[PDB]
């Protein structure tokens, strides 16, 4: 369904898509090919589902750490570029897209999470973790907070878990040793502990996601936000004097947040193939095509040693880089996506106080390296569930409680009930999971077992 002769492309919402899209009314202003630039939610999750069926984009943009999972599934074209194409690029961000000694995608930029904070409410940020909760009780009395930040992804609370000792697959003798996992180690839980004492103590609320902590630190009511490159722009569009800087350290250690390459990858089912090759390498990895997108929402540091070197000097990129040095490059590893949704469900539940510290990582650390059915189907399961009563009543009272029951009840199709059903999961655990595939199993066998099917298609 993938037509050729054109260039569809995926690339997530918070980044520059409109000014990728003016690379591509650029390249169909030269080639006369059209391409169209599109951000669904959760593309991510989608690609595996819609590029095995022939559809989906012909290029998905994503971070790294997603890659070697969709190589794995025979998803990805290998990328041929000339040894002297490669050279144009930075030799760490061609690592970060090898899976299998093959590249499986055109590295873009380099991403690490700094912290961003309003110079006119706090001239002088906290150097350590443990100043924060003092900051705070100085800000409430004027009306303000010290700190707020996207607690419903791991991604942001990671470089706090990692800081004394946390990680997520040991690296050992030239490969990630997935039976060596190290998220409910001492230091982990140190991490996660001080998370929860900060929302115990209010200086932090556990239901802070993305929007929430941007439109706060946006309209400078906190003094302090984590987020990547992508978020300056908004920010600079605020009225909000901000500065870019080092984390603070927890422990008198460095906070280690997870390195993400954006990158680029061609749909091994496109037919578009060298059209995508020639729009990656001739149009969008140029210090012209670069620019556009930077512009839109600013990339980090550009894998492309010629643009790089001229944003090198913004201090805002060289804070980056500072965190970037102190974290770790994230594994591209296929067993990624299951350790996020298992340190999602670990730090929501931490949060919430639904789960103690230890028992959330212990939980977590159990299933690290399994991804469960309902996660990796969650949007075909949205489409093609037909009696969505039957599962609640299933769920009710070992999953769902009465006020979780009446929200989904009060959706008005079978798309937005199951939506609104899956909203609850991330803060299910790995029996309560069981639970939903087993009902699915009960009423609609043949479902369960259709995308048990494709997903062995893959191997
Ligand atoms: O929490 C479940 C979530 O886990 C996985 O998402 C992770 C991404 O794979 C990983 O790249 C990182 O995502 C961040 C991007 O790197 C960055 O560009 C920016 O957009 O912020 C993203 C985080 O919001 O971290 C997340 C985990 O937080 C998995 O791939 C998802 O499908 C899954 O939903």
């Amino acid at each position: 369904k993938i037509e050729e002769g054109k260039l569809v492309i995926w690339i997530n919402g918070d980044k520059g898509y409109n000014g990728l899209a003016e690379v591509g009314k650029k390249f169909e202003k030269d080639t006369g090919i059209k391409v169209t630039v599109e951000h669904p939610d959760k593309l991510e999750e989608k690609f595996p589902q819609v590029a095995a069926t022939g559809d989906g984009p012909d290029i998905i943009f994503w971070a790294h750490d997603r890659f070697g999972g969709y190589a794995q599934s025979g998803l990805l074209a290998e990328i041929t570029p000339a040894a002297a194409f490669q050279d144009k690029l930075y030799p760490f961000t061609w690592d970060a897209v090898r899976y299998n000694g093959k590249l499986i995608a055109y590295p873009i930029a380099v991403e690490a999470l700094s912290l961003i904070y309003n110079k006119d409410l706090l001239p002088n940020p906290p150097k350590t973790w443990e100043e924060i909760p003092a900051l705070d009780k100085e800000l409430k009395a004027k009306g303000k907070s010290a700190l707020m930040f996207n607690l419903q992804e791991p991604y942001f609370t990671w470089p706090l878990i990692a800081a004394d000792g946390g990680y997520a697959f040991k690296y050992a003798a030239g490969k990630y040793d997935i039976k060596d996992v190290g998220v409910d180690n001492a230091g982990a839980k140190a991490g996660l502990t001080f998370l929860v004492d900060l929302i115990k103590n209010k200086h932090m609320n556990a239901d802070t996601d993305y929007s929430i902590a941007e439109a706060a630190f946006n309209k400078g009511e906190t003094a302090m936000t984590i987020n990547g490159p992508w978020a300056w722009s908004n920010i600079d569009t605020s009225a909000v004097n901000y500065g870019v800087t080092v984390l603070p350290t927890f422990k008198g250690q460095p906070s280690k947040p997870f390195v993400g390459v954006l990158s680029a990858g061609i749909n091994a089912a496109s037919p578009n193939k060298e059209l995508a090759k020639e729009f990656l390498e001739n149009y969008l990895l140029t210090d012209e095509g670069l620019e556009a997108v930077n512009k839109d929402k600013p990339l980090g540091a550009v894998a492309l040693k010629s643009y790089e070197e001229e944003l090198a000097k913004d201090p805002r990129i060289a804070a980056t880089m500072e965190n970037a040095q102190k974290g770790e490059i994230m594994p591209n590893i296929p067993q990624m996506s299951a350790f996020w949704y298992a340190v999602r469900t670990a730090v929501i539940n931490a949060a919430s106080g639904r789960q103690t510290v230890d028992a959330a990582l212990a939980a977590a650390q159990t299933n690290a390296v399994d991804l469960h059915f309902i996660d990796q189907h969650r949007a075909a399961l949205i489409a093609r569930v037909t009696n969505v009563e039957w599962l609640l009543d299933a769920l009710y009272g070992k999953v769902l409680t009465d006020e979780q029951y009446q929200a989904v009840r009060a959706e008005p199709t079978n798309p937005s009930k199951m939506r609104k059903l899956f909203s609850f999961t991330p803060a299910w655990n790995w029996t309560c999971k069981d639970l939903l595939l087993q009902a699915l199993r009960e009423s609609q066998s043949y479902l369960v077992e259709d995308l048990e099917r494709s997903a062995a298609a893959l191997e």
